[PDB]
């Protein structure tokens, strides 16, 4: 069966999560988990991460011996899914959309684990977020997906930093409400809202220490 | 007739303007410059910026509208031309390297960057300590999957070899004892440079190795 290696958090890793929830597919999940306080030693990952036939060893990592998979890059393991379960463009007037989007989206992670990985900088997100957000507010309009009726993998992405956001800063979509009722809409979706109300499912840790 | 939009500075736009070039594809190239020391002011850009019928507004920007396309966001931008120009991956298989290699190349892109327009002196010694420490093992990665092989996916140029080229290039101007040890990636780098209309476009009077960042940013400010 394929494996999906992470560490212990949300990050990066729980888009990708999302999407194999939302297709029904089976893998197992090789969680990585840190060290103690205030070690927090990466061992668990370091001893094995040369060691996995990847041609650049990072997490998240995806395998599939069957397909003769091996794969990093989290954009370029969810694109690969998405093709497997057609949840990209069927135009490439979509698909600009959908990628313009994915870049957004990465905009956000990139320019929040530069605040969570910060007095200056905390005050510095909070100037920027709003106007990235009232963005996406007006490009979603009244679809009920970001690219329209149709889900694809870029809606996950855009959950998982939409929720990261908000569990940072609600205020920062007081201008913004339809993203709440995207949130809304994802959360509703039947494999989502089980995975969501896993055992296993712990809000935090998003980022490591 | 189509409109590519950027700073004055090498960044994100160069691989974007490579690839053009390459294609032999006709654009109007927009540039905007930032204002005198120490404003700077991005009102060029700031003054069209919500004119421009833009989504998300931002640099760099792609207009044809005979196609029908406004677009912002580079790797977006650069997977619509290299779509439309056959810079792609063939097989699942090709795409798969392509885009592990496309997002390999970002990585360095947002590394170096965090690094280069860093202000505190402090912050700024502390990240490049840090650089050097992770990018021998990254140019060691990039090497090994280049492996024996003309491009990064083998004989054939996709679009990821002109965002590995300039970042590449980013690096080497910036500390070349990294790739002392990496003739491959500089055999790889020259293969690039001798291709008929990137030698035309690195040998521009337009052209400048520097400024590479922006005015703001420590390194390849000018
Ligand atoms: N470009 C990679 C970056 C992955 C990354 O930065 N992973 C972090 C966790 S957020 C990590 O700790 N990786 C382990 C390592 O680099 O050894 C991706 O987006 O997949
Ligand atoms: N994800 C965007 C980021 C673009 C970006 O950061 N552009 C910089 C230049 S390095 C800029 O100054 N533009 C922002 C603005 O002035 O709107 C892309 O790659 O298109």
């Amino acid at each position: 069966a394929p494996i999906l290696g992470y560490w212990k958090l949300r990050g990066l890793g729980e888009p990708i999560r999302l999407l194999l929830a939302h297709t029904g597919q089976e893998y197992e999940m090789k969680e990585y988990s840190f060290g103690p306080e205030p070690d927090y030693d990466k061992s668990e990952w370091l001893d094995e991460k040369f060691n996995l036939g990847l041609d650049f060893p990072n997490l998240p990592y995806y395998i599939d011996e069957e397909e003769g998979v091996k794969m990093t890059q989290t954009v370029a393991i969810i694109r690969y899914l998405a093709r497997k379960h057609g949840l990209v463009g069927e135009s490439d007037e979509e698909t600009i959309k959908i990628e313009m989007v994915e870049q957004q989206a990465i905009e956000l992670i990139f320019t929040c684990t530069r605040t969570w990985y910060f007095d200056k900088l905390k005050e510095e997100m909070m100037t920027i977020l709003p106007g990235k957000l009232i963005g996406l507010a007006k490009f979603l309009g009244e679809n009920q997906y970001i690219i329209g009726d149709r889900i694809t993998y870029v809606d996950f992405m855009l959950y998982s930093i939409l929720d990261y956001i908000r569990l940072f800063e609600e205020s920062l979509f007081d201008e913004a409400s339809s993203l709440k009722d995207y949130l809304t809409r994802i959360e509703s979706l039947p494999e989502i809202e089980k995975y969501l109300s896993s055992d296993d499912f712990k809000r935090f840790p998003i980022t490591g220490p």
